[PDB]
């Protein structure tokens, strides 16, 4: 009545019906499901969305492709939809309407699919609907040949409208624009950099969330790209210092009005805990302080030391002390720049003590507490353990606390800023598929709040294949339990 | 062969059916354009997405709404498609097929629309119609506030049908070349881990421009000494050897992961080495492999030195100490700022346009990514101006790189093969929403602009870059 | 392949002496394959200006088409529905109707101990349709031939 | 499409068709409830087992039997399904669709039962009907012993039929989690072969609870140092080595079958070793490998000693003799009773919450089954209180284990994967037929109870445990 | 305004929450009323409904219109 005959007298590839079989497969187990309905044909989908009324049945053709060596007989059938199908014996699937196909059948065959004749105008959108489709292997598939994983049989499904098909009601259609697919970068963790210090990461870590009070301020942003914490985007701006030193006339120290990445003067009047790229934990770190003369550009370099637990360290106010190996070389009010590389253990007897990563620094000095805190993290679904990024800073003089566990990868932040994706539910599902094996080694549990955890117990330096990408899949709920590794 | 009869017999409203007709409008001027065709009846438009061509006509209708207090006349007509309608009197409009209307009418009114059944297949991807509908203020309608409104109603002809069954358009799309939305102040140098401060243009004849850090394909194959992590550029990891009395350290190189480096690969160097001759005060850094006692002391590297041989596997570092860094430890050179400890020359180093000694001065750097120049003449290249730090002396700190380091990783995630040679990328400042400059980004992986001389490109640091399409290799920019 | 009267040598030589032209065709096809290699193949039709670059094999369902298994020993025939917008084509125009598409549906796991083995040959056959004709008569052309631009092979 | 006509035309008796109507019954009270549907006509009920849904109605009939000496009135009616019928006057009953009957009637009487043909599929697994039939004592029927009886007769509607063909329900059932019907006085400790004497609750913060004997999956994979045979816990089998003058014996360990133990496996220890630091007087026992002359002498083991290294393969035993047990014989430590030969501390040992030295004090116990605690808060764990013997001294003999050793083997024979996390297990004393306490058994393999403080759970020793179903992870017990 | 059209033909409780699609009064264009007056002609919006022609009742109960329990009043301190 209303459809052109090239649809009503043909077949069409499934939108998603794609499944293989294997000698590693076993009889009785499920293979492939589908809810039957008008959603199974792309042509009927697009020529259905513009309509509302709905009636009729379908027909399903099927086709395989198999060699002559592998022997197997296969089975599809129909089922009422609420029926629990978990560990059904293959022999009892006799009683449903069904057909058997041999695997070496070279020619396409068609499912019967008897109509219930309780049509009475379905509401054209309801997932609570009629028959589901079942894919199942009847026979053990002895499949004996000298090849390896060999003759993995492909399978396709075709649909067709029934002759008693129709639509009933007319309506202007919808526009339906589309969102972001929640892509993540596919690097190795050892390739991505630390987000609380400008160093590449080394390995993935997990451990109990009750062990430390975990709230840093570098590496804090939304899951859709609005600037939070003391976090900025350029990773070299983390923990560096730039500004105009004024000579304390006696010591190796200077008072420096802080400058930006591009030497813009620091504003103390923003809704921030600290300047962008401030060291967000107490430590002693020996990098190097440099200064470019504003007249000619005489590059000087002297190894410095910063003290994030010191009282003259005042980033929000606009002066931080630096103790270089030289006393007053860095001239008056020039472009003076500290770049850190590694932490030393000097001036302190304690060994493996600094930096102290789970305390907060003196941003406005020891006078005013750090304002505008991007909050701390703890697992809402209990028992699980937070995901750290353990690495090792360089150590020159002494034995410092080189264990650096950051919370975020820095490249992920710019990735998500270009994403700017609104979530579909709370907690995401990311897999470590090693593409050498094409298989998962571990999973995670990534909240929309901006932190991630796993249901694995104890401390674990996660040793991964360095060729490994990461595979986001889907959206989990707040109640899913991961499996331990 | 058949569509819905309810679609065919009755009319429907159109997305152009709206009018704000005031006396404050100027008389004799165009106030609505729309290409006629399938793109006007909406339920028909979605139903006609899937079908790829036309045979038939349409009938349109007009419905008006005003008061009995004003008096205006209004025209509708049809044109040739490519006909310029801009310089055009409202007088001469009526020579086209047309119908005038008053301001005070009740019934709907159709238009003739004279037909030649082309019986050809007006392809839906193309942008060409029979006509463009028009309206023009014929009598200027003064009265004594009020504004008049009019709408457009429509259906197809009875002798209209379709052609073919086609799958939905754009089901699969080639990576659409998502340019990052960043600014060059946010992006970093590809020859050193430093954020880019300015953007520079100039001649390629002034230098020999062939670096090796910042070289990759547009679809993601590892080229040059360019690698992924920005901090691995110009840092070193290996195993130093103690010189007996001097401040030097020859270092048997290793990987990022301190793996045993293989000199027998098809590579120019270890991935991350500097691609220029230079003297730089950095900090060599070492920790004990037993407990983890960190130590870092000011070191100087010389990439124009003969013991600097990364492709062979040794590299010289002149430190402030002489024997602090033990042999075969986690010894790691961290650069700090380029010095000018050579004579009194101003801005002599780093020699960014000469090549360093990867295999030493005996065997040249192998497997080299080639040089570039504006092959399309009349244009100048796009350099990314930097200025490296320094503690003592004034060396030539102006570092001009060619790519953003994050763009390499981003386009690796793209891994996109191109659709022509030259792309259309536009620096849009979203504060303005206006293009300061466009460019000619080539599918080899470099970019050129038709601007004259030396210019540090002063741009708003909130501005992003907006890629548009794929241009042929025969377009010249207008100069700024 | 661009479909047309150019696909048959007999129809080519018995067409060049004519000018008027109408009708459709039919296409038979035949393969030749052993029993070890498993694969299912697909031909279809397309409107000619359509860009066919990276099409998913599954969406080729929607065109008129047929599936053939690779171990099919017997010849089969393409449907090829006529557009019924004939109206006397000008008998020379390359801007013309349906192109032909060759595509593999299945991954062809093809596992055997031979090397590059059972490389399947394929042939295409044509046939005039029953509603075929010519319309106009003309003295033919001589059409002598040029050099094939051979080079030495040293 | 068709059923038996003899089923359709005539009536049938129902399993609810019985009544004991006395004047001794209270007037205005409910005396029969039954959900209406397919579950009432018996031959129809079995025939309707296989079919999965309904479309139609029923007709019911009533048949009464009493004397002409009493005078009573009786009501039947229909309700909403979820409607509470408890607080309900017999007066207001009649507002529902209903029919009253006398006490003195002969003919059968049908009920209206007003219908809305739902044309939906009332799933047979679900528990929901249209109504619940009811009866109520309307007039209290005094006379001058006698009791009145009434029965229910039934058939379906003529416009009733079925839907679908389905296989018999519950053909295949997942292991139904058969809890053993034992008592904890009958079950034994999982950390020592001793029968459990009491059941204990308390905080997990008082200790660190992570043993290794008594750890397995709920579906039967070998975990911890837990093994199968209960007597192999805390006994030893290997090859002793003579210390020259002391009472000690370092024993190169073997299996249960004296097989060569492999220290290179993915195991914490040999399966059956103690998982606590302790000093215990036992009896090392040896026989000759030539004739079979048995000898057994009192020995003392120290699982907090450094030569106790089962994962390495040596273990120290301090015997009453010095050289009686020959090297590389069938030498076997049989524990007898834990002593307190350490200072004067009261209840110091066995240190049941610390871990012993499997690989010595150099390498920790590997492949460890983790610790537990009530992750669902507000609850306390379930400890199995024991008291080990002793010959000299008073050590801390209170042994709290977490599983029954026979339950591990029984659930290995189950090998059952779970259906939710938390199960519903109830200690029913069949002397009472009443639950003293329930619990929250988690599919990891441990159990918790919402009870406060320290309590030795005084229970009848004839009581068994009754598993019910699978609860979600969000239920809190009421306290005892 | 038309809404989603569904039905559950057994019933819907009607003595419960039984919550369904709530109401949206949403401002599209800020409706400036360019004139000499300030906030003049306050634009009223009424709702004046009637049931759909398929709508109907099936079951009837005694009214019991009286009251709920304690409505969980709170101090306003």
């Amino acid at each position: 009545n209303v459809i052109d005959p090239w649809i009503r007298n043909n077949f069409v590839q499934a939108p998603g019906g794609e499944f293989t079989v294997s000698p590693r497969n076993a009889p009785g187990e499920i293979l492939w499901s589908a809810p039957l309905g008008p959603d199974l044909n792309p042509y009927l989908s697009h020529l259905a969305r513009m309509y509302n009324g709905y009636a009729g049945g379908f027909e399903v053709q099927v086709i395989l492709a198999g060699n002559a060596f592998t022997a197997g007989k296969i089975i599809f059938a129909a089922v009422p939809p609420n029926f629990p199908t978990e560990g059904l014996s293959p022999s009892q699937v006799t009683m449903f309407p069904h057909i058997i196909v041999d695997v070496r059948q070279l020619e396409p065959v068609l499912i019967p699919l008897p109509d219930v004749r309780n049509n009475f105008y379905h509401y054209n959108q309801s997932n609570d609907s009629t028959i589901k489709l079942i894919a199942m292997l009847y026979t053990p598939l002895r499949a004996n040949n000298a090849g390896e994983d060999v003759f993995t049989v492909s399978c396709r499904v075709l649909t067709r409208p029934s002759p008693d098909f129709d639509f009933i009601f007319l309506v202007p259609p919808t526009v339906e624009s589309r969102t972001k697919p929640f892509t993540v970068p596919i690097l190795t963790v050892e390739e991505m950099t630390n987000s609380r210090f400008p160093i590449p990461l080394e390995k993935l870590f997990t451990g109990p969330s009750g062990a430390f009070v975990v709230q840093p301020q570098n590496g804090r942003c939304t899951t859709d790209g609005v600037l939070l914490g003391t976090t900025q985007l350029s990773p070299v701006n983390i923990c560096t210092f730039r500004g105009d030193v004024t000579h304390i006339a006696g010591s190796r120290n200077y008072t420096m009005n802080l400058a930006s990445l591009n030497w813009n003067n620091y504003d103390p009047t923003e809704e921030i805990p600290a300047p962008l790229g401030t060291p967000d934990f107490v430590g002693k770190i020996q990098g190097v302080l440099t200064q470019t003369t504003k007249g000619d550009g005489s590059t000087r370099g002297h190894k410095a030391t910063v003290y994030t637990g010191s009282a003259p360290f005042t980033p929000k106010l606009g002066s931080v002390q630096f103790s270089t190996d030289t006393e007053n070389d860095f001239e008056t009010h020039q472009n003076t720049k500290f770049t850190p590389v590694g932490v030393i253990q000097d001036g302190s007897t304690t060994h493996r003590n600094e930096p102290q990563q789970w305390v907060l620094p003196s941003y406005s000095g020891r006078n005013v507490h750090n304002v505008h805190l991007a909050p701390a993290v703890a697992p809402t679904f209990p028992g699980e353990q937070l995901l750290f990024f353990r690495s090792t800073m360089p150590g020159c003089s002494g034995y410092p606390n080189m264990d650096l566990d950051c919370l975020l990868p820095q490249e992920w932040v710019q990735h998500f800023y270009q994403e700017a994706a609104p979530a579909q539910s709370d907690v995401a599902l990311l897999r470590f598929v090693n593409p050498d094996t094409g298989r998962v080694l571990f999973e995670c549990k990534l909240h929309k709040s901006g932190y991630v955890t796993v249901a694995h117990t104890g401390q674990h330096d996660l040793v991964i294949p360095p060729n490994g990408y990461f595979r986001f899949d889907s959206w989990v709920n707040q109640f899913y339990t991961l499996a331990p590794m």
